[PDB]
DNA sequence: TAAATATAATATTTAATATTAATTTT
DNA sequence: TATTATAATATTAAATATTATATTTA
DNA sequence: AAAATTAATATTAAATATTTATTATTATATATTATAATAT
DNA sequence: ATATTATAATATATAATAATAAATATTTAATATTATAATA
């Protein structure tokens, strides 16, 4: 419902912030990595925010980039992950580091973050392995298909013949020979 | 709580928006039909936002003019309609298109929109014809007749109100079914 | 959480109302008597607003004065009646004649106000017998 | 969530206030001790407020100082104390007086506050004994 | 939870009935149609039942038939139907006649039910249209396989096979009697 | 959900009871009048019961008559009436005396029932004048 | 509140049942294996029933053995597991291979159960490996492939292969006796 | 002065589990 | 000229236990 | 040093039933491929 | 001796049906009130 604020840092204190917007200063909590990048009190700062909406109390959580807020929304949409758990997470590691650790299924790099046990690593890897894949049927097979089409095979029959056996680590000329020798 | 925001389009990321008013940006989601007429980033825009209050989240839903604003709030007032349903409906086609189709009662225009199936289409038709859209924004013979019509391609509603309009009383089947066949023309 | 509003009249679509304040428009619900008191569209006018909160939405109530707002609060504090019967009551009559009527304990004048029968009229009388002062 | 509020005092009505922050005047109630520090109507006054969110209401409680707001948060964090008990504690006595008497484990200085019995006093002292090792 | 009761009737105050099952009475209502099938005070009765759990109340509903319970449950699963509406509907008309009227999708026979609006009638008919279904021995299996080989569906064959001939009859005559039917 | 309970009195701790029905003994809350109509411990007895259901507890309120259960249902069907309030109502005096009082608008006799103020008594009078409708 | 029922099976329609326990019948939904090991309608039986409570509904899910009931309990204790998923997985297969596949970290065994995705089963592995602390041949596929390439329809050929497999005899002879079925 | 009695005001989550620090033994 | 059952609509919704402490009456 | 135990202690929050694009898979003519004799 | 083309098969683009999985939406019960049709 809220995406970003242009205000003035009326007061900083770990780990929250006060952003005086037209006389109105909002309680905004930020991670330590963001806190390091912030200028002094009274400076306009670029925080892209998301509000956590709970029945008894809300939470304003801003970030210097859209990507941080979006990944925090992904982390809070998770089953057993709360907000300040993920705040500790990107306080410990950056977006590229976390993304590469997920793609490498790394646990040792991220268990240094406090509050993270083995089951924390298990749940974060199992969710983030398939929630996002790219973060911001072969050339030899096609040559074989074209060669068998020129040899008289139908394109469907050539596709079936080249998909009949899983040729690996072999040249285009020899893979046709081993596929043609395969079924026969 | 929110009706209108005299402010500038801080960001444009489909389908969401950030609309800056005095430095305050808001997470605003609008249909694609709105996105066609939305000007460049930073330009002061005209967009009637709508708040939906949940126990877990809130979102803002902008509209260019009052007519689709009222259309959206009345559609969400239905028991079966959620926000993304009406968002897809407005993204697919315009208010005049949907009202002129509903008064024509064709589901085919409704169902080509992605995420819109048949059942949603007769729900829209029935529950809008249920008083919102006047303004722009048996016996053995009759049962035998109905069964014959079902066996001859008639859907039961046109076999039903034809019987209701011209019922047959104490006389043989062949003539009131004949005048009913003249009746449905 | 909100007590008063001071902004320019964005538009006039009764019985709803939009007040454009710092470029931000608020949906407020307004009495007909206040509709007789509103200026032209585009006029900076002060509205003394009260919010009601339910589980799925909220409604504001922009008012041109205080004591009408506190009498709204006192009425809606009753479990038997909600805000919109109060809207019908306040569109029916103003503060002083309502005060003398409840002090005179008459249901008949409350009957003519639309949407109100008899039993809710003595509900208003019984409940507001001993709540407020005469001002 | 407003952590600090700085607007002009639109009107004064005990125990509440209306702070017209560029057109919007919030229903804000502050303790009487802050009311002694409150300037007249129309002055730009800075409050370190905090919103209390309920299922049917939202309440703003402004504070001229950050630490009194922090103590308000500690008091409302207690299982039996809501906003108005902490309001009575803030209005009756001063923060340093509270911390000295908690270090002194006093009870009479607490019970003498109106609306406060022996039960609430012994509560606040014994569930507050564990804290304030940091200061 | 509750699926059926086999207890003794205690008192009759229509529509509210009390069913003393082993010392404890059960607050259950039955439709006036079921009032035309209740026994006397003190007589045992078996009622097919199904409960409804509300935020502040639990309501017990018991019918003479299990199929009536299932139709009631499917009516309650509808978004605009409360128990009072379903009781009004079934107090107006009985079950299979309402089923055929749902096949008919006609509002005339259901408007006459008191307290029922026409808009309610068409919305319930449209959202209740027919998506549901319409309301072994050696010789049995041999006939089923023979009619499967003859092209008849196994469910279609079985209902013609097991209906007319008796139990453990000669396979030829019972296949003959099963194929006696026409559409 | 239970409108009648033919059980055996297992325990007698007024105003609560245990009716051991086939080894199952539920908590049974009865008024002091029903306590006078109550037999001794171990006596089989039929109580005409009512259920109250809220989000954290269920209670049983067993009565000697149908009409007692129905009247208790219609008093708790009111907005501002709790269970113990109506318990004190029929504990103070008899049912038909209550019917005569509300048909005669006798607030005084209803005031002498303990736990009942003048305001609550006249509420009961006005919301029960026409609800009985002479049966 | 409730753990066990000992009554008489008044009615049994899958996947539920009606157990008339002292005059009161309960609609209890039980798995396919349980329905296989239940006795006929009218036979008394004792069932390991688990209490299921929603804010607007309540259910029972009974078992012939307790360990089924506790394993159902920790399955429902997971946020990401509903009752239908647990019922489907226990209806499809037995619990001993379930705990062994949890120890063996097997997924494709769980995936073949209907309604089970790869992510669902792999999550079940992820939390169950920490929850549990103490607690056909080559010729079979060759015959199917040969029949498919010969001209036989793929599923009826596998039906003939699995009707009389060559577990103790050669592939050619089991093909020979598999061609008996369709003649 | 000691409560009585409304009267009004004020207040109102829980299990259940995963981490971590201090301790304990080898 | 009132009078009453029926229906569509449009609201409104559901807390109560526990203290603190006024008058009041001895 | 080095793994196991336990008492605080902060944390987190519970979603099912349906529904519609999104993939499977089953005919049916119809613009193709084909041959044969046939003049030139 | 080359094409050619007058009759013969053919294979699939376009109709259809059948799971299926991501994505949502998630409240009616009681009661005044007011028309309203029919009525001493």
């Amino acid at each position: 419902m809220i995406g970003r604020l242009r205000g003035t840092l009326a007061e900083k204190q770990p780990p929250h912030l006060i952003l005086d917007v037209n006389g109105v200063g909002y309680e905004v909590e930020v991670p330590m990595t963001t806190l390091y990048r912030l200028p002094s009190v009274g400076e306009p700062v670029t925080l892209h925010t998301h509000l956590v909406v709970r029945e008894d109390a809300h939470l304003l959580y801003g970030f210097a980039e859209k990507r941080e807020r979006e990944l925090f929304r992904e982390l809070i949409r998770l089953n057993g992950v709360g907000p300040k758990l993920a705040l500790a997470l990107m306080s410990g590691l950056e977006v590229d580091e976390l993304v590469r650790c997920v793609q490498a299924q790394d646990t040792s790099t991220l268990v240094k973050i406090p509050g993270v046990g083995k089951k924390t690593a298990e749940r974060l890897l199992v969710e983030l392995k398939d929630r996002f894949k790219a973060w911001e049927v072969s050339s030899a097979e096609a040559d074989a298909v074209s060669a068998l089409i020129a040899l008289g095979f139908k394109p469907q029959e050539a596709s079936r013949a080249v998909a009949a056996v899983p040729g690996e680590d072999l040249s285009s000329e020899e893979m046709i020979r081993q596929a043609l020798k395969g079924m026969v």
